């Protein structure tokens, strides 16, 4: 559980949000990238593994579960590569809250950011922080298991 | 203690390589940029405080120190922006000492990795994860505050 994180992609302004959520804290971390390719989700699980202990990822879709590329980055960062079946259905509408919860904050930060990634950043750290705060939960969640 | 952070700007391939290391553990995040700019810097310091709780920033030198893009991504932040003056001096070789380790990490890793971030990607993970871990410091100092 604090190793098992959960990949999510998301659409706005012409582009791509790629988020991770830390599935039993709501920690998530996020990038804006032109599309989703194997390429830029296996680039973005090793930053994430370098930063967070991730054992486990729930992949967003067959594509990224098939990429050899994915799976190269996977097995160098020692992470288990699984799909990202809700067998529990409640997964669904919580990764859907999320999203609407991030283009919420997105809308409310966008003016104040002249680029979509910077307004993501923001949004992250709102999310973050907001009150625990997710950004509390897994740290606590994370040292326990240590 | 817990929030503080000192930014430490390296060069490799005709590329900037900008890290933020947590003084406390020695846990480090890491990006390359085409050059270090107050935009690059802000946009680095954004994506670090909406991850950890970044309370104060030891600038890497007075013109990010300057910067009033810089100043606007901390005061959006929270972040108190402070010089990187080593007034303790084994400050300067410690940081030198951490360029060097990480250089040497990239040098390890480059054949595995067509592009320069990739293999500094490579060199966080392995930096963090090196045994305690500095990214298990982290996660102890940071709980133990909360
Ligand atoms: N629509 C009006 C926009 C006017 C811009 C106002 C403004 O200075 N924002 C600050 C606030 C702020 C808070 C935190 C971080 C960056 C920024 C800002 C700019 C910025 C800086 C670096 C970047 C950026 C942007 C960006 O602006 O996205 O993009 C990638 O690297
Ligand atoms: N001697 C040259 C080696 C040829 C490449 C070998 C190879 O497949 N590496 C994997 C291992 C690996 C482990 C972890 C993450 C990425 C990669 C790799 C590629 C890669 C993937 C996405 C990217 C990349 C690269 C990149 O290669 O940098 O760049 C930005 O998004
Ligand atoms: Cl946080
Ligand atoms: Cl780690």
């Amino acid at each position: 559980s604090p190793g098992i994180w959960q990949l999510d992609c998301t659409h706005l302004e012409g582009k791509v949000i790629l988020v991770a959520v830390h599935v039993a804290s709501g920690y998530i971390e996020a990038e804006v990238i032109p599309a989703e390719t194997g390429q830029e989700t296996a680039y973005f699980l090793l930053k994430l593994a370098g930063r967070w202990p991730v054992k486990t990822v729930h992949t967003d879709n067959g594509s990224n579960f098939t990429s050899t590329t994915v799976k190269a980055a996977c097995w160098w960062a020692g992470i288990k590569q699984e799909d990202g079946i809700p067998y529990n259905p409640q997964s669904q509408g919580v990764i859907e809250s999320m999203n609407k919860e991030l283009k919420k904050i997105i809308g409310q930060v966008r003016d104040q950011a002249e680029h979509l990634k910077t307004a993501v950043q923001m949004a992250v750290f709102i999310h973050n922080h907001k009150r625990y705060s997710a950004g509390e939960r897994i740290v606590d969640i994370i040292a326990t298991d240590i």
